């Protein structure tokens, strides 16, 4: 079928950027002037998905106050004649994007924030994305993964080539290279010593996942590891990694968040040449 849905892990206590993250998941944090779960989304909405699931923890609100509508800003925006802004601050939900809210269990972990979004996705395909991976891409990544999910009609994991050294970093990926940037999945192993890894090909976090992947994340035993169901998966089903065309900040990171603003503000139409003059003569 259609890729019509995506679920966003936004429940990350983010403990490497306390205090800022206090009152706040670290996947609401600013790059420039853009919340990281702001990037995720509307790069969803490139790839023509039209549900967005945030699967929320602790500070809830700083999300869903985020993408409901706020009648107050509209309204002072409007008094104001400041139309543009007023553009900008709808084009954060646009007509015909619905936004759904559940939370995360007790019990931590990407599987388990998969788990509790299943009876949202129900039999449908699903992506989804970890706003922390923050991925700079023209098509946008999503974009060209649901190209390849509606040829192949197949899970689709994103992947990237990771300096060999750095794989216990990492989960693996392994299978035959089917053409250039795709590869027909026979293992995923997660954070493998650089001696055993079987590939270069990092995971990031981005995917598209068919909807017997629950099957396989509920029979798994105990936090959840979606390597394992996507391992066990692939020996029932085609499952690809896809080499995606883009660039990547790890913003799970502190110095890739830094990275990110950097790059981003230099490309920023109202201050990236100030910005980059700056740079020059500090």
């Amino acid at each position: 079928l259609k890729v019509n849905k995506a679920v966003f892990p936004v429940a990350g206590l983010g403990t490497r950027f306390l205090p800022a993250t206090k009152a706040s998941p670290k996947e609401m944090l600013p790059v420039v002037d853009k919340p990281l779960i702001q990037y995720a989304v509307e790069e969803a909405i490139a790839a023509g998905i039209t549900e967005m699931i945030f699967v929320t923890g602790r500070s809830k609100r700083a999300i869903e106050d985020h993408f409901d509508k706020s009648y107050e800003v509209e309204a002072e925006l409007e008094a104001r004649g400041k139309a543009k802004l007023l553009e900008l601050v709808r084009s954060i939900k646009p007509s015909h994007v619905d936004c759904f809210y559940v939370r995360q269990p007790e019990a931590l972990g990407l599987g388990h924030a998969v788990l509790c979004a299943e009876k949202l996705v129900a039999d449908n395909p699903f992506a989804v994305i970890l706003a922390d991976d923050l991925l700079d891409g023209n098509p946008p990544v999503m974009k060209q993964m649901v190209d390849v999910f509606d040829h192949y009609h197949s899970s689709v994991i994103g992947v990237e080539e990771i300096p060999p050294s750095e794989t216990k970093s990492y989960g693996i990926v392994d299978g035959k290279e089917w053409e250039e940037s795709i590869v027909k999945m026979s293992a995923i192993v997660e954070k493998p010593a650089p001696e055993v890894a079987p590939s270069n090909l990092g995971v990031v976090g981005r995917y598209i996942l068919k909807p017997r992947i629950f099957e396989h994340l509920r029979a798994l035993k105990p936090e959840l590891q979606l390597t394992d169901a996507i391992q066990a998966l692939l020996a029932d089903e085609q499952v690809l990694a896809y080499k995606y065309q883009g660039t990547r900040y790890d913003c799970g990171s502190k110095l890739g968040y830094l990275k990110a603003t950097v790059e981003f503000a230099l490309r920023h139409p109202e201050v990236g040449t100030e910005f980059d003059a700056y740079l020059r003569t500090r």
